[PDB]
Formats: C-alpha cells, structure tokens, sequence
C-alpha cells in the first residue's frame, strides 16, 4: 500500500543521448544533467539551475533559445528496491505532451500509450524491477498545445520557450501484493432537508498475480466499518460496490461563510490470505450541487439547495507550472479576502492539493477544458487547434475519465465545462459523457462558456460576449444589448482589460525605459501584456485614462490614475452583477472576472499580481464583494444594499451624501429601518436626484450602519456631471468604444488633506503577525483624505507579501478614524521589524513603525 512520489530527477536533451535504452540502466553517467524537483517543466528545471535570467523581468524570456525544446528531454531517476516481494507500479499523469517509459533498459510504454497531459497511467513494472538499485527514465516529447491534448497559454501571456514540456505532477512508485486497489470513491446523496445522506463506496481490485485469489476490501467510510470479499481470476479487475451506508445528521460541507467545510474519510485495505495487499485513504464532502437553466435561460447554480450568484475570477497557475503548495493556499485565501466565492479553471487543471485546499477553505471551483487550441480544434473552424484524427478521440475520452476520477470527491467542484468557446460535437460530447458516467462523476456538465449549445446536453446558460478591454463603468449596467457583456445571464469571462500593478511590482518586472514608454505611449507594445495583436498594447486603456482622468504628467501620475480607474471599473463590474441577480427577467446568475491572477508578471487581466501585491483592481473587487455592502448604481443613481451573508438582516441605515471637491456637502439622505434577505438579496435605499451646483468631478459617500450603529460598509465614488456614453454600433468582440467620456479630471486639483497614523504588531503562536493601524484625518479644513492605501513593509520599505487586510484604500472625512488589520506570516518579514507605508491621493506618503 506504499505510494511514494519520486522526489526529483536529473534532466537532459535527447540531443545528448544516442542510445535510449542506456538511460534507464543503473550506473548510466549523468555528468552535466540538470537536477530538478518533482513537477518541473524543462524550462522551470533550467531556471532552478542557473541557467537563464528571470523571465519575470523585461524581455528575459525572449533571449531563451526555443529550438532546444523541439526535441525530447529525458527525466531520469534511481529507485532503491530493498525487497521484490511486493509488485511495483508507476502511477502518474501530467506528462506534456507524451513520453516513452523505460525501466532498467527495457521500454515499458511508448508515447502512443503515454500521451495527453491529463491521462493517468498505471504501469506494472514488476517484471523489470530487481533487488537494489533500479532506474527509471521518461523520454518526454515536445509540447504543442495546438496539436497535443495538453495545456497551452492562448492569449493570456507570452509563450513559455519549452511550451511547458516535462512532468508537471508526481510520479508515484506503488508497492502491493497480488491485488492492487484502485479508484476508491464515495457516491454521496443528501436528502433535501440536509439531515441524512446515503453513501455508496466503490473500489476497483485488480489481481496482477499468476493465480486466482479471494480478496477482502475493508475499512471505514465516515467512521463506519465496511467489508466485502470477492473472487478474482489471474489478471482480473473488478469494481466492488459496497452495500449502502446511511449517515444521520451529516456534517454538511458548505461554501465559505455559509457554514463549515468538513470532509469525511474513506480508508480501505484490500487483503489477500489474511494479509494486506494494497491500501488507500481519501476524503469526500457531503454536499449537493445543481446548475440548471432559469426561465430566462441563464445557468443558475445552487449548493445544498441554496441558489447562489457565482462571484469569481479565472484562476491560472504559474506560467512554467512551478508548483508550491503554500503559494496555492495563499492564492485561494486571497479569493476569500476579496470576498469572492468561486474560481474558474479554463484548462491548466491543478494538482490534487489545490482542490484539497479549495475544499478546506470553502472556495468553489469550475474546472474544464480551454478554448483556442487542440481541445476545440475539431469544432473550431479557423481557430489554431488542429482538426482531430482517429487517435485523438481515445486520448480526449481517457483525459475526461482521469479528470472525472480525480475531481469527483472534491466538494469544491461545482461543474465541468466540456467546452469553452465552442461546445463539443456529438461524437466528442458522447465520449465525455460516457467517461464521466464510467467515473461516477455526477456534477453539472456545462457544454460551453459561450452561448453555444451542445447536441446532447443542450443550452449552456452562459455568455461570452466580451468585453476583455476598456469599457466605462456604466457599461456593466446594460441590459439592452443581447450581444454585449452587461449584468445579465452568466458572465463566464470578462473584464475591462488592463490592470497596472503597484509601483513596487512594476519596478520588479520592467526596465526604467519600458516603464517610460508605458505612460508616454500606451499604444506601444508591451511584452508583459499579451502575445495576441489585439491585446499587445494599452491603447484603449491609455486613451480612456487621459480622456477621463486627464493626461499623465509622469509615471507616478499615470500609475495613480490607473489605480483609480481599475478600482472604479472592477467595483462597477461586480456591483452591477450583484444588483441584477434578483431581477425577475434575465437576472445576472454569474460573473467570472478575467482574470483572478496572471501566470506571470503582467499588465492585464488580474486582481492580484504575480508577487501577490494588491492594487486598485484588488481593492475594487474587495469593496464590491463585501458581505454587507452599500453601492451606487452608475446607470440610474440608485443606492443599493446587498447582503451576501447566509442570514437576513434588519434595522440597517443607509446614508448617502454628495460633496463637491472643495468639501461642500451638496446632498444628504438617511434611510433607516432597511431589511435585506440572505445570499445576494438587495434593497434600495434611495435614488439620488440630479443635484444643482455640483463640481464637474464630485464625491458620493455611501455609509451602511447596522442596528447597533456599527459602520459595516463604506463606499466612496468619484463621479462626474459629464456622462460616459457608449457607441454600441462600434462594438467589437472584445470592447465597445465610447461616444462620450466622463470628466473625473477635477481629482487632479483636489486640495491636500492629512492623516493621521499609528501602528502596532502582535507575533502570534500560529506563526502569523497581525499589524493594527489606526488612521485619522487630522486636517483643519473640510477636505476628505481620499484613497488612502496602507502597506505592511520591511525596514527597507519593500512590501511584506502575501498579506490580508480587513479593509484598505479608505477615504476619511475630517476628524474621522478607522482601524485596519493586516495579517501575514511572521517569517515573511525575514527578520525585519514591521512598518506601514501610508500613501493617499491627496495626503502624500509617510511610513510609521509598527
């Protein structure tokens, strides 16, 4: 019952190996071969060793010769085998694109069999294993995402020079007696009251011995003993189905904030002749999920019978598939810090630990296949992926089975997208459905992330109408254009494009001259945006920033304006979809922001950056998704309250005030006694009237306070008397041009205010530090302290990351105080005492000891 991951390999080009058989022979010389950890692509392995400069900086990645990766690279290792009494197996997936497998000078599998990133292989190498030093070598073939059923990067970033070839998941060495236990899982069904579940345990046993055996498969499901005995002929594999197990008052798994994230255990041993032969331990959550089409045709998810507005982002791994468990946990915790409930994985489906973490944290996941490459190459037309041949069909189906088998028992998984872009055809779709049936994968299947139907499953209930680049905030409030990306139906992937990271991240990823060009000529191409010509520059964004904003006076000016723009836009995108969720006709049922994060250092499609720093887009998403939230509608000037929490709330007061940039209050309304239902319900406080005397750019301060008088939401909008308007007839697939632009340039001349800061830190026994910062507006006038950003830094002024704040990017009127709380690992201080850098739009920059 041993399953031990190969900890590492030495790698080299097949340019250097003239006899393939020789690599896997014990004692093969590997002088000048590169030592690499588990889960490395070739180029990540070369990075580990020296060998090229940081691809996260400037055009470093362009200087890597890519031709060396158009030939196979070997992954070789020793294994010590102390005892050959047990059988020996290689159990793996994650080979990009395909591989020959060798043990002790014998080829045990070819690239025709071991083929496809997602396919699982379970190779009995018992005939080849001997006592003492054994050796295993994979000849890994080049990866082409347009030709191979694999992973590729589409238009998200720049192409990795090796195209991610290598082994990106673990290779398990498995040991067992005559019988191998495989594919153990629990079918779980919960009643609608959620107080009783029925559990069906299934497990495969395989007799790999020469002789017929009796095996007993026994252990525990959810604390309850179970046992079955079966007969197996030599080389026979059987699926064992256990009698039904009742579970009363199950500890139901819930999404974060809706309850706990309990997972039960399955523990099974297959025994032969009164001796253990193989063993497996797994987990499962008791949880119902549905995703059905509403009366408007929108895809509507529900978990444990509770309908849910999906609020998420498109999640991506590292560009070079470099795996780190803590980094994965850190990215999923940021999801919760943002107040998001879901991540989408378009392809690049993460290793198991990612889903374990997501299960433990209560983050929902939407895995599926990606667009624009081999997966959709048969239904794609003039895409980039190649039409399918007969040998493609088995590989795709086997990939589905393997993914359905890994994913089925993770309660965070809420669906599988079998298409993206284009829905599968009948033949390909039938293969997917058959594979999921064979895996007992019982979650919702979605045919596409666009509006395209599949033949068997049918309507998607989703839309992919863009945008992917600059649109003003009011755009998101559109329900008139059925071919655009307003707040209605299920928005599977959309953003307003460019997301300039913080200055600290910028100085790490781009040269002074690269950065100079970014503010001076946004029309120029940026390597750290995208390889596609459509998204190769920042023109649409830079044009809107100047127009709306005001022209940039320097780099600092451009970055500060970018943060306001991103905050404003991302906030509006989310707030519109929260508001329209409870519409009687065409509600918004989902929004996945494009994207949560980037594979590398980027200028677009991210909430948090590659270093986990947090910018205007991060804080705007966090503002929008707060659990008890007040917001202003860009279309109709209604002030709206959203309750994301699992309980109805009452006695709320919503207070809305307008101010000119000189600090003059121009409007006040106090709406007391508000009630709002649970799980995304809303209430309207007031509709702000057109107010006479407003400065061209003015402020709207929205404050929500509960029945105890506590402030639970503060939301401040910088608004213009000049409307943003759309030229709908100029719309393309990725944006809608503007016919007129708001004038927010008055912010340029907002008088200086003052803050007002005190910080302290507590190093905890759990290895975390909490830094508390009290901020006050200490000015003697009427001016707010606007857009005040606090960052935990070290003694050298470098940000401590990852970090989680309760709130940030706050605005304080004179005399007003707020207390903010940041949490992070003590060790990420790297021995420095903590400080807090506080910068505001009109309050300057200071740092205070913490």
């Amino acid at each position: 019952g041993n399953a031990t991951p190969i900890p590492g390999y030495v790698i080299q080009s097949s340019a250097q190996v003239s006899d393939d058989s020789a690599v896997s022979k014990p004692g093969f010389p590997t002088s000048g071969w590169y030592p690499v950890s588990s889960r490395s692509t070739v180029y990540a392995g070369l990075l580990q060793n020296g060998k090229y400069a940081d691809p996260f900086y400037s055009t470093n990645m362009q200087n890597v010769p890519a031709a060396q990766f158009s030939v196979p690279w070997w992954y070789r290792t020793d294994l010590n085998v102390d005892d050959t009494s047990s059988r020996t197996y290689l159990d793996f997936s994650g080979v990009l694109s395909k591989a020959d497998v060798w043990v002790n000078g014998t080829k045990v599998a070819t690239k025709d069999q071991v083929n496809g990133a997602y396919t699982r292989h379970d190779l009995d190498i018992t005939a080849q294993v001997h006592t003492g030093v054994n050796s295993v070598a994979f000849k890994v073939y080049p990866n082409d995402p347009n030709r191979d059923l694999s992973m590729g990067w589409i238009d998200w970033a720049q192409t990795p020079p090796d195209q991610n070839m290598g082994i990106v998941r673990d290779v398990l060495v498995r040991r067992s007696g005559a019988v191998a236990l495989r594919s153990a899982h629990v079918i779980q069904k919960l009643n609608s009251a959620l107080d009783h579940a029925d559990l069906t345990v299934k497990a495969d046993v395989r007799n790999d011995s020469a002789n017929a055996v009796q095996t007993t498969v026994a252990g525990t499901v959810a604390g309850k003993p179970i046992s079955q005995t079966v007969s197996l002929a030599a080389k026979e594999r059987k699926t064992v189905t256990f009698p039904l197990v009742g579970l009363d008052r199950p500890n139901v798994w819930w999404p974060a904030g809706m309850g706990g994230q309990h997972r039960y255990d399955l523990d099974l041993t297959a025994s032969v002749g009164g001796t253990p032969s193989d063993a497996a331990k797994s987990k499962f959550g008791v949880r119902d999920v549905k995703a059905t089409l509403n009366s408007s045709g929108g895809r509507q998810y529900s978990v444990n019978g509770k309908p849910l507005l999906i609020r998420g982002g498109g999640y991506t791994p590292d560009l070079f598939l470099r795996w780190n468990e803590t980094a994965a946990a850190d990215k999923l915790k940021y999801v919760l810090n943002l107040g998001l409930n879901t991540v989408r994985l378009e392809g690049h489906i993460e290793p198991d630990e990612f889903f374990d973490i997501a299960d433990d944290l209560g983050v929902l996941t939407m895995p599926g296949w990606e667009c624009c490459d081999k997966w959709e190459g048969q239904v794609n037309g003039e895409e980039k992926g190649e039409p399918w041949v007969e040998s493609d069909y088995p590989i795709a189906k086997a990939s589905m089975f393997s993914e359905a088998e890994r994913l089925r028992d993770h309660p965070s998984v809420i669906s599988f997208h079998i298409g993206s872009e284009f829905a599968p055809d009948r033949r390909i779709e039938q293969g997917y459905l058959d594979a999921m049936k064979a895996a007992d994968f019982l979650l919702p299947v979605i045919p596409a992330a666009s509006a395209r139907p599949s033949p068997i499953t049918g309507a998607s209930g989703m839309k992919m109408n863009g945008p992917y680049d600059y649109v003003p905030p009011v755009y998101w409030y559109d329900k008139s254009q059925k071919d655009r990306g307003g707040a209605w139906s299920f928005n599977s992937e959309t953003s307003a494009g460019v997301d300039i990271p913080t200055m600290d991240t910028l100085k790490r990823m781009m040269s002074a001259s690269e950065l100079d060009t970014m503010w001076k000529n946004p029309s120029a191409k940026q390597y750290h945006r995208s390889s596609s010509d459509t998204f190769g520059n920042l023109k649409l964004f830079g044009d809107a920033l100047t127009k709306r904003y005001g022209a940039s006076a320097n780099l600092n000016d451009f970055v500060r304006k970018a943060q306001l723009s991103q905050y404003e836009n991302v906030r509006a995108e989310f707030e519109s979809h929260s508001r329209n969720y409870t519409d009687s006709t065409n509600p918004s049922t989902g929004l996945i922001y494009w994207m949560l994060n980037s594979p590398w250092t980027s200028l677009h499609w991210q909430l948090f950056d590659a270093y986990m720093d947090q910018n205007g887009a991060y804080y705007g998403a966090k503002k929008a998704n707060e659990p008890l939230h007040i917001q202003y509608s860009h279309d109709n000037r209604s002030v709206v309250v959203i309750n994301q929490t699992s309980n109805a709330v009452s006695g709320l007061t919503a207070t809305t005030k307008l101010y000119n940039l000189d600090g003059t209050e121009k409007y006040s309304n106090t709406k007391t006694g508000l009630s709002v239902g649970a799980l995304g319900a809303k209430a309207t406080a007031v509709t702000v009237p057109a107010v006479s005397g407003l400065s061209t750019t003015y402020l709207a301060k929205n404050v929500l306070t509960d029945s105890s008088g506590k402030e639970v939401s503060r939301n401040v909008y910088w608004l213009s008397t000049k409307a943003d308007t759309l030229n709908w007839g100029g719309s393309d697939w990725y944006y809608t041009p503007q016919s007129a632009f708001a004038d927010l340039s008055g912010l340029n001349n907002l008088g200086q205010s003052a803050v007002g800061a005190t910080a302290n830190s507590v190093a905890g026994a759990d290895g975390t530090t909490t830094t508390t910062v009290t901020l006050k507006n200490t000015s003697g006038g009427r001016l707010p302290a606007f857009y005040v950003d606090s960052k935990v830094v070290d003694s050298a002024g470098k940000p401590v990351l990852p970090v989680e704040w309760n709130d940030n990017a706050v605005s304080l009127w004179p005399g007003e105080t707020t207390t903010l709380t940041a949490k992070y690992r003590t060790a990420d201080l790297k021995g420095s005492k903590p400080s807090v850098r506080i910068s505001g739009w009109n309050t300057g920059t200071q740092t205070v000891p913490a």
